[PDB]
């Protein structure tokens, strides 16, 4: 792996970022296409480029790409790069949208703040542990019948918005044992929460409109904080009122109980809702066409492990019983990142190396990982591209190392020393739950897909139950 100079270029310093932009979001192929043309290009999966959304809401567009397993890492490693301010890239959403707070994910863990939020967060989280199956499995039957119903109406069922309302309407339940729908919220939180989000990410955010229209009025200018600021107060209400035993802990962390519901909404909406609403419909499509041979397989181990080991129930001594499902999960989460972009600025001078050569950052560069390239390295995993279900089980788990949805290895857990996913465990659970629920009620069932700013939008044609 002899010494190199990073490959690429800049270019012109106003032209070239919005000629790139463009690229990026019109060219065919999209983004995919995007990072696979300048790795052939340069015959490397490390290159320099310019990102989204230049010239007006980032003064800084430039960075060094990495695209491969064995240069990846150094985007954990918090001695070598600094997090601030770029949980969403080369510029960071303007404050107002959030209270006028740095919130938690925008922090550097030199920042006093990040371990005391954090702290807060391992709180509500721990606090709620006993509440998570039960709640699960109540929010989740709801939409499996609702589903079932609206099925058996129409013929066919669109898993997206209802799926994402259950989401919502299950964090209320376990993070503050409340009911969302109960409340003023009604089911519209998810329809909230995507307005907010869009305000904050529309920058970087395709959805799928023509170039002359996204371009003047997403990807040029920040949208007025101003006009979203009633959708925001709406949801701020909720979680003011029902976070009280969180809020408190906060107070006795050394936060204010109004920095703490700002903190607490975004990680509750933005980090929870935004990584689920994908996650879920992400693992639901690739199971469905995974086919009926491991409908069967899922269905078997599980309802086999519940009743051996949870004696009716679902119990975590029981879904250690379920290696299939364990697996099933970390597949999709590998295949498929629920969130691909990860970014870290070189705090000095050092090197790092791809899987053929070493190259030289320096202190202030802005380094980029476009993830599921990484996590579909074929010298890492044997058929990168395709969904194996047991990918992970017996010797598999000598990969979870890889595994890097979290912002970090599978293998390894959040602290407030490190930047990886606060709620780490908490997904991993709740998705293997979802799964449970899943083919304790059915057997099997198929999907179409469909298109979208998501990815894939899923529906539901067939759902054999149990019976
Ligand atoms: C499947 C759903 C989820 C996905 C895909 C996901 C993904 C991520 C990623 C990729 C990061 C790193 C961002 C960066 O610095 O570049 C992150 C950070 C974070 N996530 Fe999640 N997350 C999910 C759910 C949650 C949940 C439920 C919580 C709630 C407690 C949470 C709390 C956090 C926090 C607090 C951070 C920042 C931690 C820090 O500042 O060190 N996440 N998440």
């Amino acid at each position: 792996k002899p010494l190199r100079e990073i490959p690429g270029s800049y270019g012109i310093p106003f032209f070239q970022p919005i000629k790139d932009r463009l690229e990026y979001f019109y060219g065919t192929g999209g983004r995919d296409e995007y990072f696979r043309s300048r790795m052939q290009k340069y015959q490397s999966t490390v290159f320099r480029a310019n990102m989204p959304p230049g010239p007006f809401v980032s003064s800084n567009p430039k960075v060094i790409v990495l695209l491969d397993a064995k240069s990846f890492p150094i985007l954990f490693d918090v001695s070598k790069v600094e997090k601030k301010d770029l949980f969403t890239g080369t510029y960071m959403p303007s404050t107002k949208l959030t209270g006028g707070y740095r919130v938690l994910s925008y922090l550097d863990p030199s920042e006093p703040r990040h371990a005391q939020l954090k702290n807060l967060l391992f709180f509500m989280l721990k606090n709620s542990s006993n509440r998570v199956i039960p709640q699960f499995e109540t929010t989740y039957t709801e939409l499996f019948e609702g589903l079932e119903a609206e099925l058996a109406k129409n013929g066919k069922a669109a898993f997206n918005d209802v799926g994402e309302q259950a989401a919502f309407r299950f964090l209320g339940r376990a993070y503050f044992n409340s009911n969302p729908e109960e409340t003023k919220l009604g089911t519209s939180a998810p329809t909230l929460i995507s307005s907010w989000v869009l305000f904050n990410l529309a920058p970087t955010l395709d959805l799928g409109l023509p170039w002359f229209l996204q371009e003047p009025l997403l990807h040029t200018f920040r949208l007025p904080a101003f006009l979203i600021k009633s959708t925001y107060n709406k949801l701020y209400d909720y979680f003011q009122s029902v976070a009280t035993p969180v809020m408190e802990q906060a107070e006795k962390l050394g936060v204010p109980k109004d920095e703490a519901v700002h903190n607490i909404l975004f990680a509750v909406c933005f980090n929870t809702f935004g990584g689920v609403k994908i996650l879920f419909p992400n693992t639901l499509k690739w199971i469905g066409l995974a086919g009926e041979n491991l409908h069967t397989q899922l269905a078997e181990e599980i309802r086999g492990a519940i009743k051996s080991y949870g004696d009716g129930n679902v119990t975590l001594e029981a879904i250690e019983q379920m290696p299939l499902t364990k697996s099933v999960v970390y597949e999709s989460l590998r295949i498929e990142p629920p969130v691909p972009p990860q970014y870290g600025k070189a705090k000095s001078n050092f090197t790092i190396e791809s899987h053929d050569a070493t190259f030289e950052v320096k202190k202030g560069e802005m380094l980029f990982g476009y993830q599921p390239f990484a996590t579909k390295d074929p010298k890492v995993f044997d058929r990168p591209e395709e969904y194996v279900p047991d990918r992970f089980v017996g010797d598999g788990e000598a990969l979870l190392k890889y595994v890097w949805w979290s912002n970090g290895p599978e293998t390894e857990s959040p602290t407030v020393e490190n930047k990886q996913c606060a709620g780490k465990d908490f997904v991993v659970l709740i998705t293997r739950l979802f799964v449970i629920e899943l083919f304790r009620r059915y057997d099997s069932f198929e999907i179409e897909l469909g298109e979208s700013p998501l990815g894939a939008a899923v529906t539901l044609t067939f759902l054999k139950r149990a019976s």
